[PDB]
């Protein structure tokens, strides 16, 4: 009788670690989300085909507002499993989930998955070098959110980089491109301007990480603002003050200009 | 003609994913380095019969001055694989050895795993909120680094956490305990008197992520310096302000006193 939060992973189905899959395989229920994150390389089909279990899908509204009500109940009297993209508590408000598992008398473990946050490695940036995160949400109606802009300011004059998730609609299935990130960077910029996001601003995008083939693409906005980095989830990365062997990697293999080479130490 | 950079995972052998444990049988050579880190929770042998390889350990003078002569050479006629500990490119040298696999003609691929840059999310602190990461040195005769104490600083300044990464003897297999950890820290506050680090500091400790059974612990440093946070490996966070929620979640799942809700928040 327990509950496990148990990631699945960047891309496919393979990115479970085989101590999650080993468990989820004799688990007597198992649920999963997929509305914080985009699985790109993968169906439920193909997920349900190596646990060799039915995965029940839950909404939004049934996790924030019902999970004590679907879920705990059942892991009272069995071993059940709650699957989602990524890792369970990186980016989501999963963790809180674990204190109503306390209150319901339900024993709970996580088992981690590969996450975006430190994926990011592979764009070749100092993982210790990133600084506060941000999520660049999409604006709705009269409000126009800004403070991922300030983090990129803070950040920034600290020499970080700054690791921006962006937004997703999972219902309607909406997924912010790196482009889109861009674009609404820009408009807050000429609002505050703090010369904080401009066409020379260097970037760094990286595209469907997890799978074997994930897009790498380093450049000025004014370039890369309308370039074509596939099929989503995108996640877009402003870097602060580049160590040479950075700006190295960044040229030779995320295809950025030659001139970065040349930092202003 | 390809070279395959998988990740291990956190803890013991059933951390590497699916995808990386299938890519790795499937290879005719397997290398890996155990320098930037450890998996203390299995060994060399236990990794090499799930593997169903023969893996060569290569030294940290092996990779950084001769990856190009022990590894990609077979690479240019087979598939080899490269272990390491956590998710590759989290270790701030790896990076590097894909241009070396560019300059030499070899295809190159990265197969994430877990990192506990992205498993302190088990914490219940915010991943957004971690600023720059540091890693807590051992003194070493004359030479007594303080960096680390500064990049606290500056984060719980800006209401930043900071993962701290303590040392490891990778060789002789011994782990700085978070004992150790505090203990240093108190030192170096007495030396710089910027009442950054001090008995009153609010403090989590993870041990063993990755198993399913780590130790989640947070308090004020006079009380937990003297406690037993269990084996190795030990990880220790100062975070900065804390949100309700994230008080909630250290005092219910990591014991924390009551007293962090009014104090800390
Ligand atoms: N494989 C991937 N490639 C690029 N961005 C990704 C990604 N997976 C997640 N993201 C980014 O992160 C956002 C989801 S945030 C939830 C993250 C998840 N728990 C994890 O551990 O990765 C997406 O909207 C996207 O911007």
């Amino acid at each position: 009788m327990v509950l496990y939060f148990i990631g699945l992973g960047l891309y496919d189905e393979r990115d479970i670690t085989v101590k999650g899959l080993e468990i989820a395989k004799k688990c007597d229920y198992v649920f999963a989300e997929f509305y914080t994150s985009l699985m790109a390389g993968t169906t439920l089909g193909r997920i349900q085909k190596l646990i060799g279990k039915e995965i029940r899908v839950l909404s939004r509204e049934d996790v924030e507002l019902n999970f004590e009500n679907i879920v705990l109940p059942l892991a009272k009297e069995n071993d059940v499993a709650f699957l989602t993209p990524g890792d369970p508590l990186v980016a989501t408000t999963h963790a809180e989930l674990r204190i109503r598992a306390k209150r319901a008398g339900v024993e709970s473990y996580v088992i981690h998955a590969p996450s975006i946050y430190s994926a990011v490695g592979i764009t070749g940036l100092h993982i210790y070098k990133f600084g506060k995160s941000a999520t660049v949400a999409y604006p709705k109606g009269n409000w126009f959110p800004t403070s991922y802009y300030d983090v990129i300011k803070e950040n920034a004059e600290r020499g970080l980089h700054t690791l921006l998730f962006l937004d997703i609609k999972a219902e309607k299935r909406m997924y912010m491109t790196a482009n889109e990130a861009m674009e609404l960077l820009l408009k807050v910029e000429d609002m505050k301007k703090g010369g904080v996001f401009t066409d020379d601003t260097l970037v760094v995008v990286l595209a469907r990480a997890g799978s074997l083939n994930p897009t790498i693409r380093a450049g000025y906005v004014k370039d890369l603002i309308r370039e074509d980095f596939g099929d989503p989830p995108h996640i877009l990365i402003v870097p602060g003050k580049l160590h040479i062997v950075e700006a190295e990697y960044l040229v030779e293999i995320a295809g950025a200009p030659r001139e970065i080479l040349r930092v202003n130490v």
